[PDB]
């Protein structure tokens, strides 16, 4: 994959621009699935000005006469098996661009060469034909596009119509013309020969490659498109789409004449995200905006530094259109100007060079085409939100500030903001006068009971809420039953499951980068997106849809004759239709008022009383929203909610994505209350109290949110970004926007019928106390759990005293329960008579296929940790150490036999103990991207957890807490997954790679793409699975079931035909044989247990894992309590021995005489409401994966003396942008023989002329030089271990060393060891996570040194926003000439001073002068040459946590 941009500066066209155009699109296949095929790819495309000699010549050859004009192409792909469609689509064709009277020299059939498409590919491939028009009216440029886009959509209209498929107008200008088709770029040329033809000549370029999570081959989908081309992926994209149903209610503009209504639907079936993108930034272009505002309009950047124009801008943006959030590298073109764009969080790479012969070249990785240093006049790269762009008409260059001035200057941004009423302090204002409060406890407490609340609720999760204004964490999985299946009164909110984002995008951080989040809210500002006039500006605005009902109260007035309220409630008397028509009535209700000129609607329960139910706020409010949207209505007003049942983060993501523009929870301000009034909160005042509640739901928000990378409210909301387990298809439909509901559930009347007995609780009689509840922990009272007492003591029984007859008794406990899971469902039937026992394969055999999960040292006693890897290895399976770090004395088996070493090793977010041996020190890598637990989100390990030993083991500060990064920072994007894929197969020869990833509807189509990007093996985790520490709302409302994700897996893969290139493994709650059997008809072959391997070593389940105070030994570091511990090997051994027995049992029952017989077998499990077809149903019925060499493979070939004799060594090779993991391999070997440290720095050097890509030198143990003359890519050092890598321009390059990108980002992440020097700038989160590298570098994009937890980062240059952030321990010192550094820095963990002691001042100067001698920097040496005066310029950065540990004080 890529995208690429060229430009002359000039204007002035050239056949160069496209030969480069070509040149890049040949370097990009290192970043893609390679066929063995050798012909089939995703799609490339190249976006070229249609060339007038070529075109009019053509023209003339014919026999015509060329015009003076320009002459428009439409480049089009016709249904190519149907004449008859062909056709069709050839008159609409002509009649639409005959009626615009324009004129048709005809048709061109494309030459092509379909020798190098694939099959699958060839099968699809459209008929490419280009029509010819003119333009006999005479009329201009701008009015020719226009023109012709408007013919366009209505051509695309009537084929609509017509209901003919695969017709598809790639380009149809005058200015510009596209050649994209699935192909593999490297091969444009072959399969497009015009483009070889000197007269296509161009101002400018856009190229891009593709990949994807699939097998299926579309032409129409493969980009550019029409003005854009985008690498990345919009996670915001539902929401998006759902408001343009709305934005389009009004959009009209005077350019469309008339035809406005051809306009609509801007977004039509059947386009990729991206697609749908240019969908509506071409609308806007056509009707009069520039690329740039486009670009600003739909992926602003973020408004967090910034002059005061441009913030003016943003916040009219803002104002007009809800950002379309997600990584995005962009090249873009309205007619005139091209454009290079970031996403609001550079989630994707994006260099680019300049040229003394005047072009600009964009790019994804820089290799990708030659130029000589010599003619280079510059080397940048696009950092979060920024821009870089030409304006052809005037050959002018803009770079960012530079272009954001100029739009700044547009129109009077300020003067026009200034008129958004903030009814903010209004708001804040009376709820300092005072929260209110009007119901007596006794009342308090029977509408709780309505809602069915309990005191769990009040003290485990509302309490800390008010307390600390957090929300409470928790531990262990969710063992309770599915929602559907409860026996128990549960709320809408527990069937709406928190979505999150797996390997298509990165989750965001929301405690180290809030910044660039936010949850402004607006009402009334829903008008002409295609209008640009102050009036735009007109509408309230909050800073959180959340309100306490003091605030709530002081807007609805402010409101008033504006406001309508409905009653979202409805009668008992009812009938059986109660509900139903209540649900109808609101939904009228509120279409009169709408019309009837109201302008906020409040939707509200408040009336429930004995003789009504309230309507289940969800529900209501997504009724509303919906037709609001269905009648074009919804553009009207805000719709704002008050609820009675409210109370944790969840339900208000639900209400807020499913419509709500504001939410109230009224009846929980109340339950505070009245817990203040017993002064339980003590001191503080209930007002304060509310404050934090609501900053805990803000905080609570923003970080839901985050788990899909996405940074917005107003994207998100009503983006219904929920899956829904349980609730049936058809109403999920009828009333929320669109989300998933794979087996339809309950409905109406059936929620009804609950609503009301639940109701009949509560004022059928008295009601002092609400009941305790057992839903975070299991009380002897309502809600069963999986874990339940009985059950655990039967199993410890079993397993201790080692009775199989013990365990049945276990086993047959569980199995007798009413359904809790999905699973339960199900019956296992077969049609074969049963065999003898003895028979069936063995236990040796099957046992082999289970595996001990990941639970980390640290989480886990070290008694509990390698006891668990003692198991494992002595019946020759596996377990997995976890994602923190192994100790290395564990590398050897011990006196008594006994392994304690894991035989998987985890690769998580913030790289733990990842060591170049410690990657080494196994058969398998895990690449966690996700648990069950808490999918959107990434390991806590409380501080006083953090013993020594742990931070030893760790590179983390003792004491201070472990928070990782809730996404990988090397895996943005597949691509991205792909290429550690690669690395980790570098490193290390001999290991399978695993993926774990978290059961979610979509699961299945990620899954495809992992198969494509080599991986071996794949784990889907349940919903429910444990974790030692988590917040409580992941642990009930994220993630689904395993039954559901894993099939999905299973069909899918198979529907593409890599089923059976990746290995499947899942998770998640397998305690019994039968769970285990199950599994595998539903396509595993791998099974993990956790939990269950715990309690056998004891866990009693008692909760409190993230305290660090187990009654037994388990989860906790602390000493004395760790000797209470009681586990044994003996003890997990035998619960495996019984579960594999347990499974031949069954085996023999159907007939099997063993489990590979019955992988994927669903036709022997009957489901005996719920549809669990879509489950059972099969799609076909009736070593590791290896990889390409790289530079690593001459390297070692040529380095026999060092491997042989001992010799050292210098070696020299040139290198490309498609080299990647260069030294990984070296490093490998390095480390196996001589491991990490057992060779001097520099004993093996090889330099390089070039450019490295990406993973250069990632993983290199000490005694590995890489000088890399030249330039590099992302990911330098990435886990560096003791090596050394030094990157500086070309002796002969002219370039100011300091004020030049050199390597890209996420340079050292997570390295333990060895020193990097830089002549130049680094891109974005340099150093993050670094635990132990020295580096030196002159400059370095934002999020820079980010949760750093060890090592040395100096810094000669500018440094990007929130520098430092969550960087709790290392030090960075940084050269600041503007004393501004202030500015960018992110306080929170850090502080800086000026160097005083004189040893730091020792240090900094000691490296300053490596770096120098490594790279003969002159800015750098010029620095040493006034140390004088330029030591009083750096800045000491130093963690507040390292003030007091630190050997020398920073002061005095
Ligand atoms: C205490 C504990 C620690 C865990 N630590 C990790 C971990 O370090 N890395 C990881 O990828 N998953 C971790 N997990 C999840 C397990 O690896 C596995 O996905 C899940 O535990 C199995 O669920 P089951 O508990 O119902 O047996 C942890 C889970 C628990 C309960
Ligand atoms: C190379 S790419 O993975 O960024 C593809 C981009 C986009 N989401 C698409 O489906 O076309
Ligand atoms: O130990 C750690 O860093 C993480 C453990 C963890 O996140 C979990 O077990 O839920
Ligand atoms: S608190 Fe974890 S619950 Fe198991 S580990 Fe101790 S009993």
């Amino acid at each position: 994959c890529g995208v690429g941009f060229i430009a002359a500066i000039d204007g002035k066209p050239r056949r160069s621009v496209v030969e480069k155009g070509i040149e890049a699109l040949k370097a990009v296949w290192h970043r893609g699935a390679v066929d063995a095929d050798g012909k089939t790819g995703d799609g490339a495309g190249i976006h070229v000005a249609v060339p007038q000699k070529f075109f009019k010549d053509h023209v003339k050859v014919i026999g015509h006469r060329a015009p003076d004009n320009k002459l428009a192409v439409g480049q089009v792909f016709l249904p190519r098996i149907s004449l008859d469609a062909q056709e069709a689509c050839r008159c609409i064709v002509e009649t639409e661009i005959l009626a615009f009277g324009y004129y048709i020299y005809g048709w061109r059939q494309v030459p092509i060469n379909v020798d190098i498409i694939g099959e699958k590919a060839n099968a699809t491939r459209p008929e490419i034909e280009q029509i010819i028009v003119g333009n006999n009216k005479g009329v201009s440029d701008e009015q020719f596009e226009l023109d012709l886009y408007i013919i366009r959509r209505r051509i695309e209209k009537a084929v609509k119509g017509e209901q003919i498929n695969d017709f598809y107008i790639c380009s149809l200008s005058a200015r510009s013309i596209i050649y994209k088709g699935m192909f593999l770029a490297e091969q444009l040329t072959t399969f497009y020969p015009d483009l070889l033809d000197e007269r296509f000549e161009s101002d400018f370029a856009i190229y891009h490659q593709r990949y994807s999570t699939n097998t299926f081959p579309t032409w129409p989908l493969a980009q550019p498109f029409r003005m854009l081309a985008h690498n990345g992926e919009i996670n915001t994209v539902k929401g998006n789409v759902n408001w343009m149903k709305a934005h389009e209610t009004r959009m009209e503009h005077p350019a469309f004449g008339t035809h406005m209504q051809d306009l609509k639907p801007v977004i039509g079936v059947g386009l990729s995200d991206s697609g749908s993108l240019d969908t509506v930034f071409e609308v806007m272009v056509r009707a009069g905006r520039t690329a740039p505002m486009v670009k600003m309009m739909l992926v602003p950047q973020a408004l967090t530094t910034t002059p005061d124009n441009h913030k003016a801008l943003i916040q009219y943006c803002n104002s007009v259109m809800e950002p379309w959030d997600g990584p995005a590298a962009l090249a873009m073109t309205d007619g005139r100007w091209v454009v290079g764009g970031m996403d609001r969080n550079g989630l994707r790479p994006m260099r680019y060079t300049i040229t003394t012969d005047g072009l600009i070249i964009g790019g994804s990785e820089t290799g990708m085409v030659k130029i000589d240093e010599t003619q280079v006049i510059e080397k940048g790269r696009l950092g979060p939100g920024e821009m870089i762009a030409v304006d052809l008409q005037s050959g002018k260059l803009y770079r960012d500030r530079e272009l954001k001035d100029h739009l700044a200057t547009l129109k009077p941004w300020d003067k026009w903001v200034q008129n958004t009423t903030h009814l903010d302090e209004l708001v804040k204002t009376a709820s300092l006068k005072g929260e209110p409060s009007d119901m007596d406890k006794a009342e308090l407490r029977r509408r709780q009971q309505a809602f069915g609340l309990t005191m769990e609720d009040m003290e485990l999760i509302l309490h800390p809420m008010v307390e600390d204004g957090k929300e409470a964490i928790g531990s262990m999985g969710d063992d309770s039953p599915i929602a559907v299946l409860s026996d128990k009164y549960r709320g809408l909110h527990h069937f709406f499951r928190q979505n999150f984002s797996q390997v298509t995008n990165p989750p965001i951080d929301s405690l180290r980068e809030r910044r660039v989040m936010s949850l402004k809210t607006r009402l009334g500002n829903l008008g002409n997106i295609l209008d640009e006039d102050e009036t735009q500006t007109r509408l309230l605005q909050l800073e959180s849809p959340v309100l306490t009902t003091a605030e709530f109260r002081a807007m609805r007035d402010y409101m008033g004759d504006t406001a309508a309220e409905i009653d979202a409630t409805f009668p008992v008397d009812g009938g059986p239709e109660a509900l139903r028509d209540a649900l109808r009535r609101i939904r009228q209700e509120t279409e009169d008022a709408v019309r009837g000129g109201a302008t906020h609607v409040i939707l509200t329960d408040e009336a429930m009383g004995p003789a009504r139910a309230a309507i289940p706020a969800i529900l209501a409010t997504g009724a509303v929203h919906t037709h609001l949207i269905r009648s074009n209505l919804r553009t009207f007003t805000s719709l704002n909610v008050r609820t009675a049942e409210g109370l944790d983060t969840h339900y208000f993501a639900v209400l807020i994505g499913v419509g709500a523009t504001t939410v109230n929870a009224y009846l929980a301000q109340e339950a505070i209350a009245e817990r203040h009034r017993r002064g339980l909160f003590g001191s503080m005042p209930l007002e304060k109290g509310m404050a934090n509640y609501k900053k805990a739901i803000d905080d609570g928000l923003l970080k839901i949110m985050s788990k899909m990378g996405i940074s917005v409210i107003s994207s998100y909301r009503g983006g219904g970004n929920f899956e829904a387990i349980g609730l049936s298809r058809a109403l999920v439909a009828e009333h929320f926007p669109a989300m998933v509901s794979r087996i339809s559930g309950i409905g109406l009347n059936g929620i009804q019928k609950k609503v009301l007995e639940q109701h009949a609780t509560a004022y059928n009689e008295e009601v002092v106390a609400l009941p305790v509840g057992g839903f975070y922990r299991f009380r002897k009272s309502g809600d069963r759990h999986g874990w339940e007492g009985g059950v655990i003591h039967t199993l410890q029984q079993a397993v201790t005293n080692d009775s199989y007859t013990t365990f049945k008794k276990y086993s047959e406990q569980v199995n007798k329960r009413p359904p809790m899971q999905l699973r339960d469902l199900l019956e296992l039937r077969s049609t074969k008579a049963p065999v003898p026992v003895d028979e069936v394969e063995s236990i040796t055999a099957i046992r082999k296929r289970f595996i001990t999960p990941g639970m980390s040292m640290g989480a886990l006693s070290p008694e509990a940790h390698g006891t668990l890897n003692v198991a494992m290895n002595r019946i020759g399976a596996k377990s997995d150490s976890g994602e923190g770090g192994e100790d290395p004395a564990r590398f050897r088996p011990d006196k008594n036999g006994d392994n304690w070493n894991s035989a998987i090793k985890q690769v998580a977010s913030g790289r733990f103990g990842v060591t170049a041996e410690y990657l080494n020190q196994c058969r398998e890598l895990e690449i966690k991207v996700a648990q069950g637990a808490k999918p959107g989100e990434g390991g806590q390990l409380p501080g006083f957890k953090v013993t020594e030993m742990i931070a030893r083991l760790r590179h983390s500060t003792p004491g201070v807490m472990l928070i990782s990064p809730p996404p990988h920072h090397d895996i943005y994007s597949i691509e991205d997954l792909a290429q550690l894929i690669y690395d980790l197969k570098q490193i290390n020869p001999d290991a399978k790679v695993t993926v774990k990833l978290v059961s979610r509807s979509g699961i299945g189509t990620i899954a495809a793409g992992v198969a494509k990007a080599n991986a071996d093996i794949i784990l889907i985790s349940g919903n429910s699975g444990g974790t030692g520490a988590s917040p409580q709302t992941s642990i009930k409302f994220a993630g689904l079931p395993w039954e559901m994700g894993l099939s999905e897996v299973h069909q899918v893969l198979t529907l593409n035909r890599l089923r059976h290139r990746v290995r499947l493994r899942t998770d998640g709650g397998l305690k019994t044989g039968r769970d285990i059997v199950i599994a595998a008809m539903l396509g595993a072959e791998e099974f993990g247990i956790g939990t269950a391997s715990l309690i056998a070593m004891g866990c009693i389940m008692v909760r409190q894992c993230h305290s660090n105070t187990c009654p037994v030994g388990v989860c906790v570091q602390d000493d004395k309590l760790r000797q209470k511990f009681v586990g044994t090997p003996e003890k997990v051994v035998n619960l495996f021995t019984f579960l594999a027995e347990e499974v031949r049992e069954i085996l023999a029952g159907l007939g099997f005489r063993s489990l590979n017989e019955v992988i994927g077998r669903t036709d022997l499990l009957h489901q005996v409401d719920l549809d669990l077809n879509p489950r059972l149903a099969q799609v076909d019925p009736g070593g590791r994966n290896e990889v390409p060499d790289t530079l690593d493979a001459r390297i070692v070939a040529d380095a026999r003396p060092l491997f042989e004799e001992g010799e050292k060594m210098q070696l020299a090779y040139n290198a490309r942008n498609t080299q990647r993991a260069i030294g990984t391999r070296l490093s490998s070997m390095v480390t196996r023989k001589f491991g990490m440290f057992g060779l001097q720095p520099g004993h093996i050097t090889i330099r390089l002329r070039g450019t490295a890509g990406q993973s250069l030198g990632a993983f290199a143990v000490q005694g590995i030089k890489l000088e890399v003359m030249g330039d590099a890519n992302d990911y330098v050092g990435k886990g560096l271990s003791g090596g050394t890598i030094v990157v500086r321009p070309t002796t002969s390059s002219p370039l100011e060393t300091n004020k030049n990108t050199i390597i890209g980002n996420t340079v050292l992440y997570g390295a333990t060891a060895g020193k990097l020097f830089a002549a130049g700038q680094a891109g974005e989160r340099f150093a993050v996570r670094n635990s132990g590298a020295t580096v030196v570098v002159e400059g370095c994009g934002s999020n820079g040194c980010e949760y750093m937890t060890g090592g040395t980062a100096v810094i000669l240059g500018r440094v990007g926003d929130n520098f430092a952030a969550g960087m709790t321990g290392g030090m960075a010192y940084v050269y600041d000439l503007d004393d501004s550094l202030p500015l960018y820095i992110n306080d929170e963990s850090v502080i800086f001073q000026r160097i005083e002691v004189g040893h730091y001042e020792s240090q900094l100067k000691h490296l300053i002068e490596e770096h120098v001698t490594e790279t003969q920097s002159r800015f750098a040496a010029e620095i040493l040459n006034d140390w004088a005066r330029e030591v009083t310029k750096f800045w000491q950065v130093v963690p507040k946590e390292m003030l007091n540990r630190l050997e020398v004080p920073v002061h005095l």
